[PDB]
């Protein structure tokens, strides 16, 4: 009968094989282990087979991936590997999720969702000197706010707009930044830049006042006390800051 262990299963999945999985639900059934054990996941990293999966597309698919999720069910299982948190040099609580934003993957982006990704989970960022020396790209930490630092406006529709797990626009990650907090960060001065920023800043604020009317987002404050607007001075991000000034006095007028 099929044996399977983690170099077996990472090979699999890494040639994007949906045929060499046959028997692994069974295997796992009847030896009682899950996706999720720690002889299934990468000692270095965190990784299970899924995010694996993810990082090894072929014409832009990895046909293991339906399979995994269905057997990670089968073996009551599905929301544990699907939000399982792994971390490099740069971040830790990184999910499956945040790489199928970053790839710009939408169709796993929805699957994902669709059976029980964390929409919240928050990718942190890790550093190494005395203090953060700022390492890794910062990008909010949050599903939403990745994809809008990404600049992928259909995967902000969908992941606010779905209808099985929405992420909220008014979420706040562990510096109490909201997307629009991580717009601002993102935001050099450079002019493709402040235009894409300051269209996804714009979309958004409208997006939230449609679904949350009782709520400001721009007023919405970070751990530092600031606003969005704020923020922006306090860096120096002319152009956002320009934007929105700009914005509340044709707003007032």
């Amino acid at each position: 009968m099929k044996v399977f262990n983690r170099p077996i299963l990472f090979d699999i999945v890494s040639r994007g094989s949906p045929d060499g999985l046959e028997g692994l639900l069974s295997f796992l059934l009847t030896h009682k282990k899950r996706l999720t054990d720690e002889e299934f996941r990468e000692p270095s990293t965190g990784k299970t087979c899924l995010p694996k999966a993810l990082l090894n597309l072929s014409a832009g698919r990895n046909d293991t991936i339906p399979i995994l999720l269905d057997i990670a069910e089968k073996t009551g299982n599905m929301r544990e590997f699907i939000n399982s948190p792994f971390r490099d040099v740069y971040y830790r609580g990184q999910t499956a999720l945040h790489i199928a934003i970053e790839r710009r993957c939408k169709h796993y982006v929805e699957l994902l969702v669709e059976k029980g990704a964390d929409v919240h989970a928050q990718a942190r960022g890790r550093f190494f000197q005395p203090k953060d020396e700022g390492g890794y790209f910062y990008f909010g930490e949050l599903p939403l706010s990745l994809a809008a630092c990404t600049n992928q406006p259909h995967i902000v529709h969908y992941l606010t707009e779905n209808g099985h797990k929405q992420a909220d626009l008014r979420r706040q990650d562990s510096r109490g930044n909201t997307v629009l907090h991580a717009l601002v960060a993102i935001a050099d001065n450079t002019r493709e830049n402040t235009k894409f920023v300051t269209k996804m800043y714009d979309l958004l604020l409208i997006k939230c006042a449609k679904l949350f009317p009782d709520t400001n987002l721009e007023a919405l404050l970070n751990n530092d006390g600031l606003s969005p607007l704020m923020m922006a001075a306090k860096t120096g991000k002319i152009g956002i800051f320009q934007h929105i000034i700009r914005r509340e006095i044709a707003d007032a007028a």
